[PDB]
Formats: C-alpha cells, sequence, structure tokens
C-alpha cells in the first residue's frame, strides 16, 4: 500500500476508499497494465486515418510508418504536439487573467482591482509602456492589451519572452531562429507542422518544440504578472498542509484547478457567509486548496493545502468534504463519480471545462460574487445533509512556510545587504555554502510511488548543500512531507546551507532560518525562478547556460510539465526529468535532447528514473556548472 | 493488384516498383496489419504521462482511463484534436497567403501583385472595407490586415465566417456558442481543453469542436480569397491528367503540396528557363501538378494533373521525374527515401516543413523568381543526368475540363439568364432534371482501393441527376476515371441532368455539354461550394439545412478531411464520411455526430464504408431535403 503512495494521509484513504469498494486512480493504473510499448515508447501515430501506425522499438517489419514517417519523426512530432498542448493550457490561463485585468479597469469587473500597484508600473517599464503622468487603469489597460496582443504576429515578437531573459540569452535564442512570434500563432504552426505530409526533419521539428516551449514560458510569466497585478505578489506566510487540515464540524470548500481568477474570489466571499455558515451549525467555512489554484491562494491567503495531483480524490474519501470547486487542468474526471459515494458536490465553474454528472455554476467576473454565493451556499445545503455523520479526517497536517516570490525572496535578502540583494546569494554560491540551485517543479505520476522521487532527490541534494526551491506539485509533495518547515532544517540541510538560512531567517525578524525548501507558487509560477535565475544572470555577466542551476520534473504526468522541461532546457538548464518521456522509439530524438542541444541552447534533458541516480546526475550537472566558472567543489 | 488501385497507370507502375523492390506506401500499409483495435476505434490516449490509455471496445477492464477519462470523453478529445489540426494547416496556409498580398502591396515581394481587381473589391466590400476613392493596394493591405487579424480576439469575431454563410446560418451557430472568436484561438482552446484534467463532458467537446471546424471554414474561404486576388480566380480550362502528361524528352518538374504562392512562380519562371531547357537537350520545362497546389495551377494555369494523394510515389516510378517541388501538408516522406532510386530531386522550400535527406531551398517572397531560377536549374541537372536512358511513362491521361470557381459557374448560369444567374439552376433543380448536389471533398486512404468509393458513389449520383462537384484529390480521382470530361455525359449522366450540362456547354460557346463533374479546385476551394451553397440560401429564402446539397469525403484520410466535413455538418449539411473515423469506439459521440446534430446545425455524418450503400443514403438525404421543401423525387 506504501508501494501507491508515501503520504501516510493518502494510505490511511487509500484504506478507506478500498474497504468501501471506492475505485481510485492506482485502480484504475492497475486495470490498465501491461500498457502499450508503442505509445509509452513514442513509437505511435494516429495523425490521419490511415493509422493508427506502431514501429516496433526493435524487431522486424513494422519499421517505418504508413506514408514514410520514420520513428524519429513520429516521436518529434508526438513530443511537438505535447509541447504545444502544454503552451495552450498555460496560455489560455494568461489570456483569461488578462481579459479579467482589461475588464476590470475598463469599468465591467467591480470585483477585481489592481491589487499591487508596484508590479503594474514595473511591469509597464519593463515592455515600454509609459507610467508617468498615466492614470493607473489607463497602464493596465495598455499592459493588459500588450498581454493580449503577445497571443499573434505583430511588430514585435513576444515581449513576455524577449524582455524577461538576459539579452544575451535573447540573442542565442534568436540566432537559431527559437523567439516566438506569437503565442498560438506558434501552437497552431506545431499542430500544423506535425500533421501527416508536413514536417518529417527531426531536427527542424525539435527546433521548433523549442519555440513552442518558449510561447509556454511566455504565457507562464504572463499568468504570474497577471495574476500579481490583479492578487497581489506573494509574501512569506504560515500554513498547514496534508488533509488533516479539514475540519468536521466546518463547511469544507476545496478550491481544485489552476486559474485563480475564481477561488481569490471565493476566499474572500466565505468570511463573509461565516455567519450563514453558523446558522447551518458549523463552525465556518473551512477553505483548502487541491493542485495549483490551491497553491495560488496558500501563496497569497495563507489558506491550507488539503492535497495535491494524483491524490485529490483521497480529499473526497474523507467524507467531510462538502465543495469542491473546479475551473480547469488537471482534475481527474474520476471526482464527478466518486461524488455519489461521498457526499461531495463537485462544481464545474468554465465553459470550455465541465465534467459529465457534476453541477455547473456559469463564472463571469461581472458575477463572481453572485457566483460565489451561489456557490458556498450549496456547499452549506452539502453540510448539512452530513451534520452528525460520521467522518474520517486523518489527523496528519504538516506546517509550511511559503509565499517566497521572487520579490519576497529579493527583500529577504536585502535584509543581508540593503543596496546589492544577490551579493548575499551569490557569495555562498561562490565559498561552497550554496552549491547550487534546483527547482522542483511538475507533478505526481500513478506510475512513481506518490512523492518518492521528490522526497529522496530533495534529501538528497538538501544534505549536499544546494538550495532548492519549488513549484505546482514538487512543492506540494515536499510540502506534505515538511520540507516547508524550518524545524527540520537541522535534519535536512548541510552546515552551509542551514547556515544560509539561518542568516537570512534571523536577518528577516523570525529567529530561526528560512525552511528546508522555497516555496515559489504554482506551475506558471515557475516563471519566478526564471525571474530570479536571470537576475542572478544579469549580475554575473554570464549567461543561464553558465549559471550552477537545475530544474527536476522529477514526476512528471501532464503536458504542461513535458513544455517547462523543454523550456527549462531552452533557456539553457540542465533539466531531469524522473518519468519516462515517449522519446525512447528513437536514438536520434534522445541523442538531440540530451546531449547536442547544448550545442544550441546550452541546456538539456536528463532522462532517469531512478531517484538516487537522478539526485546524483543532478550534482554532477551543478558541479560541472561551478567547475566552468572556476569554482572548487 | 487492382485491390490497391483503380488506375490503370498505377497498376502499372506498382508493378514496375515491385519489380525493381521499391517499396510503396501499399507495401509499408502491409508491414503496418493487424492495425491496432484501440486507436482506429478511437479508444486511446496518450495526452499525459501517465498512459498509454487504451478502453477495450467491449468486455472487462481497462473500460476508463488511469484518470477517470470515459470513452465519449477520449473519443471526442482525439476528434477535438483532429479538427484542431486540420484547422492549423488550412489557417496556416491562409496566413502564408495573407503575409504575402500584405508584403506585395507594401513593396517588398514584387513577384507577386493584385491579379484580381474585382475579386479585391468584391471581397472589401463584403468586410465593410471602403473601396471608393482608395487606392487599390491601400484596400488590399486593409484586407490583407483584416484577414490577419482574424487569427485572434477582437473587436468582432471571425468575418470569414460570419460574413460568408446567410445571416439566419449565423444566428443558429451564434444560438450555440459556434461562432468562433480567433482561428489560432480556436486552435489553441481545443488543445487546452482536451488535455488531461480540463474538459470531460463529450457534448461540451463536440460543441468546441464544431467551432474549431468552423475556424477551418474560415481558414479555407480566406486561402481562396486571398490566392484568387493574387494569382486571379479561374475560369474553365481544358488540360489532361494522370501520368502520361510526363515526356520523356523534357524537363518533368512536378510541384506537390498546398500553397500555391511557390509553384504558380515556378510554372511563370518555366517559360522563361525554356531556352536553358532546349540547351539542356531537351523539349521544354514540362510542370505537372501533384495533390493540391497541382489542383491549383490545374485551375489557374492549365497544367496536366500528374498524380494525387496515395499514388504520389509512382511518378517518381516513371523513372522520368526530375523534380518534385514540396512545400507541405500531404507529402509523403518516402519520396525522399524513394528518390535514391529514381534519380528524382526532391525539393522541400517551406522552413516548418523539411524531410531528412532532401535538397532544401529557402523559399521567400522577395526572391521567388531567384528561388525558382535556382530550382529548375536543379531540374535541369537532373534531366541531364539521364540523357538516353530508359523510362517507362505509362502512356495513359484523361481530357480533364476544369476552373470551375463559383463566379465561372454563376457566369455560365448567367448565359442562361443574364439578370438572375441562379435561377436556370433552381429551376431544374425544382422539376425534377437535377435531384440535388453532391460536393466530393477530401483525400484517397490506402486502406481503400485507390478511388473505388468516389467513382462508384459518382457512378450512381450521376445515374440519378445529381449535381456533382468535386474539390481536391476527390476531384483527382473523378478527372483521372475521366468524369471532367464531357465526352462521357452520355454514359455517366441521367437524362435530366445530362440536358442541364447540355443547356449550359451550348450557352456557354463549346456545342458540347459541362463535364460529367465540376471540378471546384483545392482542398481549401471547398469554400467555393460554400459561396455557391450559401448563394442558392439566399436566393431561396431558406437555411443550407433545407438545401438538398449533400458532401462526401468517400476515402479521407487526413485531419483536413475531418475538420472538412466537421464544418460541413456544421454549416447544415448531410456529410458522408467514406472511411472509418476514430468515434465507433464511443456510442454516444456516434449518436451525436449522426443523429442529434440534427438538432443543433441540421446537418449530420453518415458513416458507411460500402460506397453503394453510401450512396443510396446520399441519395436518400437528398431526397429527404427535397420533401422538406415539397418536391417530388
Ligand atoms: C517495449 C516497450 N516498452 C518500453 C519501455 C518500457 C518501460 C520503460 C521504463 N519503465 C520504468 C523503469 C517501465 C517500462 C516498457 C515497455
Ligand atoms: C476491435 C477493434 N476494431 C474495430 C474496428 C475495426 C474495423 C472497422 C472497419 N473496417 C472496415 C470495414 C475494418 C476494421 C477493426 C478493429
Ligand atoms: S501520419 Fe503517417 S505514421 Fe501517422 S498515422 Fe498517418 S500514415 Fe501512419
Ligand atoms: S489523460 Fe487520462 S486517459 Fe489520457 S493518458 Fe492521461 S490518464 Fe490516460
Ligand atoms: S498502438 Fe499503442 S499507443 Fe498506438
Ligand atoms: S494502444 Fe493502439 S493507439 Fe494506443
Amino acid at each position: 500500500q506504501n508501494l501507491k503512495s508515501t503520504d501516510r494521509a493518502v494510505q490511511q484513504m487509500l484504506d478507506k476508499a478500498k474497504r468501501e469498494g471506492i475505485q481510485t486512480v492506482w485502480d484504475r493504473y492497475e486495470a490498465m497494465k501491461p500498457q502499450c510499448g508503442f505509445g509509452e515508447t513514442g513509437l505511435c501515430c494516429r495523425h490521419c486515418l490511415q493509422g493508427p501506425c506502431g514501429i516496433l522499438p526493435f524487431g522486424d517489419e513494422p519499421k517505418v510508418g504508413i506514408c514514410g514517417a520514420t520513428a524519429e519523426v513520429i516521436v518529434a512530432r508526438g513530443l511537438d504536439r505535447s509541447i504545444a498542448a502544454g503552451a495552450a493550457g498555460h496560455s489560455g490561463h494568461a489570456k483569461h487573467l488578462a481579459h479579467t485585468l482589461k475588464k476590470a479597469v475598463q469599468g465591467k469587473a467591480a470585483s477585481y482591482m489592481i491589487k499591487d500597484r508596484t508590479k503594474l508600473h514595473s511591469i509597464a517599464k519593463r515592455l515600454g509602456i509609459p507610467t508617468e503622468g498615466q492614470k493607473d487603469e489607463d497602464i493596465a489597460l495598455e499592459v493588459a492589451k500588450a498581454a493580449l496582443a503577445d497571443f499573434h504576429e505583430k511588430d514585435t515578437p513576444v515581449l513576455w519572452v524577449t524582455t524577461v531573459l538576459p539579452p544575451s540569452r535573447v540573442k542565442v535564442l534568436s540566432a537559431h531562429g527559437l523567439i516566438p512570434a506569437g503565442i498560438d500563432h506558434e501552437i497552431a504552426e506545431i499542430m500544423h507542422r506535425t500533421s501527416m505530409g508536413c514536417d518529417a526533419d527531426a531536427q527542424n521539428l525539435l527546433l521548433g518544440g523549442l519555440r513552442c516551449s518558449l510561447a509556454d514560458l511566455a504565457g507562464c510569466y504572463m499568468g504570474t504578472d497577471l495574476a500579481d497585478i490583479l492578487f497581489g505578489t506573494p509574501a512569506p506566510v504560515v500554513t498547514e498542509s496534508n488533509l488533516g487540515v479539514l475540519k468536521a464540524d466546518a463547511v469544507n470548500v476545496a478550491v481544485h484547478g489552476h486559474n485563480p481568477v475564481l477561488s481569490d474570489i471565493i476566499v474572500s466571499v466565505s468570511k463573509e457567509m461565516e455567519n450563514e455558515a453558523r446558522a447551518a451549525g458549523a463552525t465556518g467555512i473551512n477553505v483548502v486548496g487541491i493542485c495549483c489554484t490551491g497553491n495560488e491562494v496558500l501563496m497569497r491567503h495563507g489558506i491550507p493545502a488539503c492535497t495535491h495531483s494524483v491524490s485529490q480524490e483521497m480529499a473526497m474519501i474523507t467524507g467531510a468534504l462538502d465543495a469542491m470547486i473546479l475551473d480547469y487542468q488537471c482534475i481527474q474526471p474520476s471526482v464527478a463519480t466518486i461524488a455519489e459515494c461521498t457526499g461531495t458536490t463537485v462544481i464545474t465553474t468554465m465553459e470550455m471545462s465541465k465534467i459529465t454528472g457534476a453541477t455547473h455554476v456559469n463564472f463571469a467576473e461581472e458575477a463572481a460574487v453572485e457566483n460565489a454565493k451561489q456557490i458556498l451556499r450549496l456547499a452549506i445545503d452539502t453540510f448539512k445533509r452530513r451534520k452528525g455523520k460520521p467522518v474520517e479526517i486523518p489527523n496528519i497536517k504538516t506546517k509550511v512556510v511559503a509565499g517566497f516570490s521572487t520579490e519576497a525572496i529579493i527583500n529577504a535578502l536585502s535584509k543581508l545587504n540593503a543596496n546589492d540583494p544577490l551579493k548575499p546569494l551569490i557569495d555562498n554560491v561562490v565559498n561552497g555554502n550554496i552549491r547550487g540551485v534546483c527547482l522542483f517543479a511538475g507533478c505526481n505520476n500513478v506510475k512513481v510511488p506518490q512523492d518518492q522521487n521528490f522526497t529522496t532527490i530533495a534529501r538528497k541534494l538538501l544534505k549536499q548543500n544546494v538550495l532548492v526551491v519549488a513549484t505546482g506539485c514538487g512543492a506540494g509533495a515536499l510540502m506534505r512531507h515538511g520540507f516547508m518547515d524550518p524545524a527540520n532544517v537541522d535534519e535536512l540541510c548541510g552546515d552551509g546551507l542551514k547556515a544560509v538560512l539561518t542568516a537570512i531567517g534571523e536577518a528577516n525578524g523570525l529567529g530561526g532560518p528560512l525552511p528546508p525548501v522555497l516555496h515559489m507558487g504554482s506551475c506558471v509560477d515557475n516563471s519566478r525562478a526564471v525571474a530570479l535565475v536571470a537576475a542572478l544572470a544579469n549580475r554575473l555577466g554570464v549567461d543561464l547556460d553558465r549559471l550552477p542551476v537545475v530544474a527536476s520534473a522529477a514526476e512528471a504526468m501532464h503536458e504542461k510539465a513535458v513544455a517547462i522541461g523543454t523550456w527549462a532546457v531552452t533557456i539553457g538548464l540542465p533539466t531531469h526529468i524522473g518519468v519516462l518521456p515517449p522519446i525512447t522509439g528513437s536514438l536520434p530524438v534522445t541523442q538531440i535532447l540530451t546531449s547536442s542541444v547544448k550545442d544550441i541552447t546550452g541546456g538539456y534533458f536528463i532522462v532517469e528514473l531512478d531517484p538516487e541516480t537522478a539526485a546524483d546526475k543532478l550534482l554532477a550537472a551543478i558541479n560541472e556548472r561551478r567547475a566552468g566558472l572556476g569554482l572548487p567543489w
């Protein structure tokens, strides 16, 4: 049972679900085995009606597609479409945020406003939008219009690419034609070139995929920018994680998905419906988070992290989850069925993301408070239906210190050097106190036992003084196993890393160290790491592919994770992926994505499914980057 | 051997290829069997790294995806992505045309110009772009800017949707939220909603797919519009089809792909290099067409149709094909390999479409004549290498009368009624002389013996007085079996259809009838049929779903064909598809796409793999539409 998840509460709820005959994601995975060898090697194509075409990894015919598409062509086309799908997800997230900001500053959504004036000003200056002597709503409208225009061809390339990376990096990517012209333009061109009879050259397809991954990076950066403008830039905050944050005597409302435009309003309206909740016979409206919108409200408001990714269903298995408010992106549709057994009202709110069997509430920024009142009223009804009945909420919760936006990190460092905030960090990088930086990102994969790779690699990296930051469900796993709790620094961190964390934390008025891992936010907030990594780059006069910075999609599952890893490579990072991507069916594509892209961008993928070996490989990558700079290791 | 193709020349070249051990598409198809039952039923998903997930069509587990995605959800997501890929192809085609027009009228491409002033004026009037008292290049620039803007969100919806269908049809599609906001916007939203954890409601996904199919329709209409502005609106023309159009004593240059922006320049520059060809020891530069760019030059310049679709390789099997100029879209990459055995120089010209092993010439409208001179010089070299050596060009060619643009059709009808050109056609529809209209469209599929479905259904429809028009490789098949030759009217057409064709042809100054099938152009020129079908709609005061008009993707292969069939349904047509699409794995999705969409758009798919039964079903659909109007049948 410990082979399905390393989270103890998840094991408890798996026992409960097995008890009651509630089918789980691990059960469905067990029904799916043996899985198909063509697809999970990437050697399968259904790109037209002459298919499906499978190419045996080794042996006799079939060796080539019916139309003549080779193994590498098929592999590259599939990977390109994965990158495009992830880019579409992130880009639509940011597109909805841009629409919300425009509507707010045009007077069409009064529940939304400019909550971070300073970030709006700095973004407008970064884009060349004039701020001085201009109405705040005027420059916000201009910023939203620039964001919307970055989705198509225009006078300029994608500004959320070209103005967020150092100019030398932009030059390197422009010398290879990797700079995107428009986000949706790149997505459509990927869909065009990978369809039948089009592009059939592996190197060409992989370069196009790098461009599409940069479009995804632009989408992530824009989403972070607009969410910070509308809802505020996160600052350090203390909260709790895992299922134990649920309360049998409260109205449990879990916000699940990626777009915060809805759940941020939920967090506010719930406090106003506190009295209504009391009238129902409840202590209050206990709002918890699931997946990335949960991480957004965790970073901005200290909302507890109920659960993440592959184990989302386990929340409903408590029996005390009265509402699950879904927007889109990584909701298992199984919840809609599982609700029937758990007395959970599952509520979709977005037009392009509905699930069969769930109540739908058509969200609109013009009626966000109205929608939220209706939804939480349904949640109150659901609580009323279960008064006095038995629930099993595992009494398991960790302490989580989060809210480490790049702005907050720079400020906390400025406590040690007011005029050159990055200098203390670079100093400790030089003297060995900080070996390097690792970004943990991505989701949980049902094939990898939950949180095993993240915790294992994190332990091996922290004991060697790697400054570890995390986002999304990587942050979720590490926070559910105690890595955002400073009380574990002594157990987890090496001496130099402990000293650096202690120095910053004691300079930041909390008497103790920073938590062993810095939670940088959601899946799109990976852009935050870019913002940090580029900044240090600018401070050191070098390109990212010269920094001892690595990334780890240790348990990657989603197409967005593939796009994120691809643009982590593209901006120049060594990027470990801890699950097998569908590239092993063609040695040329694997060699390009792990070896020869070093000649193109300086980054490269590291495919390794053993977390001990993967941690050693990440350590070696960090140490080679250190050596290239002339640093001991 | 007749089981692989009904084209006699193709059978001859298949015998030659088998003789010499040249692997063919039919051979590769034979290596691919048995094909996978999950994919060709649509019951397979690889939309994230937890897959591949297969759902058995019948029996025990696996019954549901690992994440809980049902059979219908998986089927709808796959079909949605197919529609998006086809839309991306057509839209990128039209996008490149828009860029070429803008560059031409800004002074950046002197080889391109406004060749149809009248079509530019009428398009500008249809869009509300003011023509009166404006420079032709100014309104052309405005038209190109509107075309480019239709690819993203703006003040208005997609104008190439909303201004080309009758306003009642636009109202019907707007009542269901089917009107696209932007072409690339819709494509990206399809990629977003079909990725993991997003949309999981079959009806929702299919409605989104209808919207994306309308985006594809807009792309087709825009491509036709811009190609007509730059290169001219086709008029009737006489030429020849099949391999016999190749000449052993000429420099054989075959233009292959979809975008005419290149091959139209090739057609002109070749005549200027005629003297160079003579110097090489050749009679001239024999330019032939393959697939849809070949059909474009056939409709505009009377360039012979060498071959189409699944049999393209057979051209190289003649041994006398010296050059194959590929842009993109439906080129079998096998040609790049097959060239090594046939002495054929295969030349890619587009950045996003290269093939491993082929010479690449970077095309640019700023250097189109320069590129063309280089490419045809390589072709002359290739001819020089083969002087006096043996070739086998089958002496098989049919007569093809084509160039039937909607403008040309309206003019030919105006010969019978100068002020109400559509009235004679509607008159003969009423009195039974014309039973209905069938649009043949789409490609050849290696599973269906080549051209069998097209010819069979065409015979059964023509003998019952259906006015038959065709595009793309449907036109290619029907023209290679003699359906564009008026000399066959007596053999093919029923008495009333023969009388109508004879009346129009004798009124049009050629003493004989029109050909049994009206060639309306390329794959995007399906929009032409829309232009006709809408026009009659406007003349009759009814919606398309009330017209006795049907469509037939009789041997569909490409994702573009799926998108085309979907928007044929969406605008309200009964639409037969003659190959199995990946929808039969879910009865609900099949029922929606064949039965209940009648309540939504009035059109519906007809899935039938037997061409006799399919022809009967098309006949019955035409007759039901006749009955709804109160007409005998
Ligand atoms: C022959 C087709 N095929 C290729 C690869 C695998 C596979 C790869 C990695 N892992 C995790 C170690 C498991 C399975 C299974 C099947
Ligand atoms: C069980 C999986 N599966 C489903 C359908 C077919 C199939 C369908 C139609 N045709 C043409 C008549 C051939 C095969 C084959 C396999
Ligand atoms: S595009 Fe090629 S490999 Fe893919 S299904 Fe079609 S014929 Fe097979
Ligand atoms: S999205 Fe669902 S059905 Fe598709 S591969 Fe992932 S888990 Fe399987
Ligand atoms: S045959 Fe298994 S993924 Fe296609
Ligand atoms: S298992 Fe055959 S298409 Fe995926």
